[PDB]
């Protein structure tokens, strides 16, 4: 999400999205 998503795709998959789908 990007619109209105995001408040917690970088707050709580922050260390989800940017992590595990990196690795």
């Amino acid at each position: 999400g990007i619109g209105k998503f995001l408040h917690s795709a970088k707050k709580f998959g922050k260390a989800f999205v940017g992590e595990i789908m990196n690795s």
